[PDB]
């Protein structure tokens, strides 16, 4: 899978106005203040979400995302046609293929309804591999010699796909450090 690595970048036309992007486009975290920027159709107005720039309509692709220290997060890939505006469900049935950490140590998966996870080694880095023809997306624990964490399947896929991120709320003030796309 490592042999399908692709360069991903944060598209700032989607980013929630509370989110701070690095100047290299390799980092997202939540800023304590808001930002004045356009009201455009592509932006997530409610929830702290941002997309990858690159559209995929075929082939095998793979990236890695550091999450060292973080007490929550959401990683995945989604259809280009997903809603951006208002309140909704992270679910495969709504075209979101995702996993998350919430409540400090509670790992879970975007089935409807949602499927908890049982991991022996808490992941510090996470591999995401999409194979568009196969209709699959997969997720690996880098810290634990690359063990498989969960894998969507029989996905169909008809339109363009997008990498998908969220560094989580810091409701507690202890989830401040960012998602950093690693090499
Ligand atoms: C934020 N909190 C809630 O809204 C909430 C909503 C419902 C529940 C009820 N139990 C199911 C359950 C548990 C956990 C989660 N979750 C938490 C983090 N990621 C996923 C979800 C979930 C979340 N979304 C959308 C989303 C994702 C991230 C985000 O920013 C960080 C904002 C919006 N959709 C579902 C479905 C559902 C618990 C918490």
């Amino acid at each position: 899978h490592h042999h399908h690595m692709v360069h991903i970048t944060l598209d700032p036309d989607t980013a929630n106005p509370w989110l701070i992007l690095s100047e290299d486009r390799r980092q997202v975290r939540l800023g304590d203040t808001q930002q004045s920027i356009p009201g455009n159709e592509e932006r997530f107005d409610s929830y702290p979400m941002v997309l990858g720039a690159q559209h995929f309509h075929s082939g095998k692709h793979y990236w890695e995302v550091d999450v060292t220290g973080k007490e929550a997060w959401d990683l995945g890939v989604c259809r280009d046609s997903v809603r951006r505006k208002g309140h909704f469900l992270l679910s495969s049935k709504s075209g979101f293929w995702t996993i998350w950490l919430w409540n400090k140590q509670k790992y879970e998966a975007g089935t409807y309804p949602q499927t908890p996870l049982h991991l022996q080694v808490p992941p510090c880095q996470v591999g995401i591999f999409l194979d568009y023809e196969a209709g699959m997306v997969s997720f690996y624990n880098i810290t634990d010699h690359g063990s498989l964490i969960y894998s969507f399947s029989e996905c169909a896929f008809t339109g363009p796909l997008r990498p998908f991120f969220s560094p989580g709320f810091n409701d507690g003030g202890k989830n401040t450090a960012p998602l950093t796309l690693c090499p």
